[PDB]
């Protein structure tokens, strides 16, 4: 009976010394991220919409570009919603398929329905557009070094669909496809042939980036059981900004601070969590100002942050991987 899932327990980084943080550093563009990825999801893209479709090709466009051996699946389901019966398409996007171990980074990829108000549409641009085109951006910016897994530990991405409610929230009205694709991946034998393992067993860690691109975001140390890989994070804010490769940063008004958190917010990690996945929750309390208005747009977000943690977020992966 082997004892793979417990590798996750002692699993260790392969810390980035100066001259490769330079690298990391200077090998991701904000700019390129902007114009490439991120202002082609700011767009009205509830599940079901004609934006929704478009949102799903561009994603699934950008990765198939890439060196990297990705392998897109698309998980389409049935759920009754407040209006009825809708179909919904998570996008999985995941190097090395048959890997018993996979890190994982996730967002939601629909934008909350809101009827057109005053010719003001809702996108979403933090909530979660810009996590979606920093997930996207960290494919393109690791790109050679993934194409090298071409530690039996790989990388998955999780573009969830309906994971806000069509009305306000509800137990039965949110979180349609991270509650369908944690159910499934649980009943899912993994690695293929296996007895007793299931692909959520295979999930070392999900990382669940939500609310990003707003200004002088906080995020709480949620959970005992990713504490240690919160630290991680820490550690590489404050590095990074020591060798002056962040950008109108400083160490007061610092993104990962030491602080826990009580409550429980419903979010996509929920079903995972509620599964046994160990998550680390990217998520800032408080939220955005402009939360759930038609001000979460492209003008209020903050471009240098969103590349400080662009940066955080690749030295993190890379370390995690031994990449
Ligand atoms: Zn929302």
């Amino acid at each position: 009976a082997s004892a793979w899932p417990e590798e996750k327990n002692y699993h260790q980084p392969a810390i980035l010394n100066s001259s490769a943080l330079r690298q990391i550093a200077e090998g991701t563009s904000i700019s390129e991220m902007w114009q490439n990825d991120l202002q082609p999801l700011l767009i009205e893209r509830y599940p079901g919409s004609p934006g929704s479709y478009a949102a799903r090709q561009h994603i699934m466009q950008r990765i198939q570009r890439l060196q990297a051996d990705w392998v897109l699946e698309i998980d389409t389901f049935l759920s009754q919603t407040p209006y009825g019966y809708r179909s919904f398409s998570n996008i999985i996007s995941t190097l090395n398929p048959t890997a018993k171990r996979h890190l994982v980074l996730a967002c939601h990829y629909d934008s909350k329905y809101f009827s057109h108000w005053n010719n003001r549409v809702f996108v979403g641009a933090t909530d979660s557009a810009v996590p979606c085109a920093m997930m996207l951006e960290l494919a393109r910016a690791l790109d050679k070094k993934l194409l090298s897994l071409k530690p039996d530990l790989s990388l998955q991405l999780i573009f969830f669909d309906g994971e806000e409610a069509f009305l306000h929230w509800s137990p039965q009205d949110s979180l349609y496809g991270s509650r369908h694709l944690a159910a499934k991946m649980a009943s899912t034998p993994h690695p293929p042939g296996a007895r007793g393992t299931s692909q959520l067993h295979g999930m070392d860690l999900l990382v669940l980036l939500d609310l990003i691109g707003a200004p002088n975001p906080t995020f709480p140390n949620f959970f005992p059981n990713s504490a240690r890989w919160f630290e991680r994070l820490q550690a590489i804010e404050h590095e990074l900004h020591e060798l002056g490769l962040l950008k109108d940063h400083s160490l007061e008004g610092r993104y990962f601070q030491n602080y826990s958190y009580g409550g429980v917010i419903q979010e996509d990690h929920i079903p995972f969590l509620r599964r046994g996945v160990p998550v680390l929750h990217l998520i800032p309390s408080p939220f955005p100002e402009v939360w759930h208005t038609m001000d979460d747009n492209e003008e209020n977000l903050d471009e240098s942050t969103i590349d400080n943690l662009n940066k955080i977020l690749q030295v993190f992966v890379l370390e995690y991987l031994h990449l």
